[PDB]
């Protein structure tokens, strides 16, 4: 109901954690669990590749159709772009429904 | 300079006329040319088929591009359509330059 595709078997969850690295144990045995750990974090790179199937528009209508377009008028910032501070923003919620079809 | 493609050998001219059909000649020979003709015209159907080669847009720009679009606001007449009297009109001179490319 928010949108998208309902999948019985959706893309699986990818789970990740940093393996615990203990700090130095005491020199005499203690059966208590370790609360003492070496502070660490991890970084890396993640690639995702999806293949999408398209359904082309077959329409016979004579007149032109509504398209999603940028505005030609001048502006301080270009839409869908970084600003002077390096912040990427999205001006509007673009939807997918423009082309038309008969019932 | 008006636009289009310059061709040394453009599409040829297609020429058509109605063959003259004389009216009844006099019954005695006269060497004067005939000025007297059966009034007639011709109608028919004409098909033209052109094959056009396309050059696809390769652009890497992130932000969206200007498109040619219809206006969604309501109006008495749809653009590029007949009116109530059956007259087809073109509201504006659509040009071909929308997509962008670097120098």
């Amino acid at each position: 109901l928010m949108g998208g595709f309902g999948l019985k078997h959706p893309p699986p969850q990818i789970m990740i954690k940093n393996t615990p690295v203990p700090a130095n144990p005491p020199t005499n045995f203690s059966a208590a669990k370790f609360a003492s750990f070496i502070t660490q974090y991890s970084t890396g790179q993640v690639s995702v590749e999806i293949e999408w199937e398209l359904q082309k528009e077959n329409s016979k209508r004579w007149n032109p159709e509504i398209q999603y377009t940028s505005n030609y008028n001048k502006s301080v910032n270009v839409d869908f772009t970084v600003d002077t501070n390096g912040v990427y923003s999205e001006p509007r919620p673009i939807g997918t429904r423009y082309l038309t079809r008969n019932l």
